[PDB]
């Protein structure tokens, strides 16, 4: 089933639109309809939108295939990077004033502001760092965490996922009692850097436990789709059927996360009842999409490989839960290099 | 266990334990303290010695680096030569005079002859062939075991195992009944042959069956302990456990030759009563010194691997 982007770009919301959508046109193409309207749909999202580099790398992507309103403007550009400059001016000056003032939260202020207006202008380093700054001139819990979100945003965007696991650990760690969505958030970011670090059994143990209200409310980062696939998929990749059986087949609350995939549902469904082959035709038939998504392409052929080994093994062998551990331990090696092992023995 | 040299050299006796160092100096190594141990034993044996081939050999390998008595020796290296040369030319008048004469025996011995000084010399093809040409002159069967364990020594050397199995092929076959040793003596060299043409599980046989009286008494080839180690595995890699418990656990000839080698038996009882990590272990402690061995060597992935499949669905019977 082929691709939509109306209604997957929809689902996104800041920097991570964007990038997504010159993902997919990026790579998979070979399929320029899907190529160009993502090119199409990202010069227009980015046209909106304060970064005139980005601005121009799509431009010379599109490369006046798309006409006259997808060409480049030299009169945005400049434009943009003048008010930059005097916004910019505008802040530092107002930044001098409250240092010297000894104001705490215009401080706090000012330095968030600043990190806003390096994201925004695409400069992802210096955004980073004015959130930190903020740190010291943090009076309240609300001031703390709204530091390590930013700061894992911008983490993610530059792809460092260690820093997103440190600042997510920072926030948790907060003695108070905070806001369940704000932990629906945490949950989100520790999974998917659990997922981008390849730790996959601590990625779907993440998901899984998401609030199912989070809906789109962490947006600029993920959407309930991605938490059912990613989590689905980790699960089925990780677990034994024991905890496949706790904590997928009988969690209620993730059901309303599977409910909007009803493919990996099923697929899911068809591998817990020892349909295997449905469940890899299924895989199969999601491969290309599956391969679109930015988090996740990296690791699609590792998780499918990882249940179809499961799969090999529960389908042959004399355990249904398979103690795989057990028998590691007994041949000095890891679960994934026995399951390698086993394999070979298995189709021969 | 970390190897020494000393104890393992002094198990062999004539060209095998030349070759041995050399094998040992030229590969693990990492280990430098091994090395020029190896090389300084070399050196030493080989100067004793009718092979300058082997001597220049030994002496650009080590390049100077035991310091100024493990180099070059001119005077050394002259006189064999030309000991050698003389000796030639008498062997060479001879075996003509004794062609001249018809006498059968004589050109038989001469030829023989001929095959010892090529051998000594370093020239195993020669070698091979003189021993090989005593077969137009025997008359006797011993005659003919004698042209065989020749042939097999020299294609050992040469390492041409498949002519190893002929000879053994034709020694074996003596409508006489063979002496117990050179029956153990064959028995060895078809082991040995069969290891190097990678069919481990006739190998196994082969050496499980040597009689435990043989000792050292076949030295210039092979040790007991080599006996036990290439039996040992070679089952493992190969036998159902129906006749590893036969001709291995129960064998209590063979539990002569395995008592030199604990580590090998131990890892045989902890595979056969499925104890899968001690075994491994094992296998893991003894890799460094198999791959020191001249012989096993190439074989020790592969047996490992298979040994480790068994092992595995050994692990899956309910």
């Amino acid at each position: 089933e082929p691709l939509d982007i109306e209604a997957y770009a929809a689902l996104y919301k800041g920097r991570t639109k964007i990038m997504r959508l010159l993902f997919i046109a990026n790579h998979c193409g070979g399929n320029h309809a899907l190529q160009f309207d993502a090119l199409r749909m990202a010069y227009d999202e980015i046209k909106k939108g304060e970064n005139t580099q980005l601005f121009r790398e799509v431009v010379n992507k599109i490369g006046n295939r798309l006409g006259e309103k997808y060409g480049m403007d030299l009169a945005w550009c400049e434009a943009v990077d003048r008010r930059a400059e005097q916004k910019k001016v505008k802040l530092e000056n107002e930044l001098s004033s409250y240092r010297t003032n000894l104001i705490k939260e215009s401080i706090r202020m000012g330095y968030n502001d600043f990190g806003d207006f390096y994201y925004a202008c695409g400069m992802l380093g210096d955004a980073f760092k004015n959130y930190i700054r903020t740190r010291d001139y943090c009076t309240t819990t609300k001031h703390i965490i709204h530091m390590c979100m930013n700061a894992i945003l911008v983490s993610i965007e530059m792809g460092q996922f260690t820093h997103v696991t440190s600042y997510v650990n920072k926030a948790e760690q907060n003695p108070e009692t905070l806001e369940p969505m704000v932990n629906a958030k945490l949950r989100c970011a520790s999974g998917l850097a659990h997922l981008e670090l390849k730790k996959y059994k601590l990625a779907a143990r993440k998901f899984l436990d998401v609030n199912p209200e989070l809906g789109n409310s962490y947006n600029e980062v993920i959407a309930p789709q991605d938490i059912a696939t990613y989590g689905g998929l980790c699960a089925l990749a990780s677990f034994d059927r024991s905890e496949l059986k706790q904590k997928v087949i009988d969690n209620i609350n993730f059901r309303n996360f599977l409910e909007l995939v009803p493919d990996v549902r099923e697929l899911i469904n068809d591998f817990y009842s020892s349909r295997y082959a449905s469940c890899l035709e299924y895989l199969a038939s999601l491969k290309s999409n599956l391969l679109l998504d930015i988090h996740l392409h990296d690791h699609v052929d590792t998780l499918y490989d990882q249940i179809r080994k499961k799969a090999l093994i529960q389908y042959t062998l004399p355990f249904v839960s398979v103690d795989l551990s057990r028998m590691a331990d007994a041949f000095k090696t890891s679960v994934s290099g026995l399951e390698k092992e086993l394999e070979a023995l298995i189709t021969d």
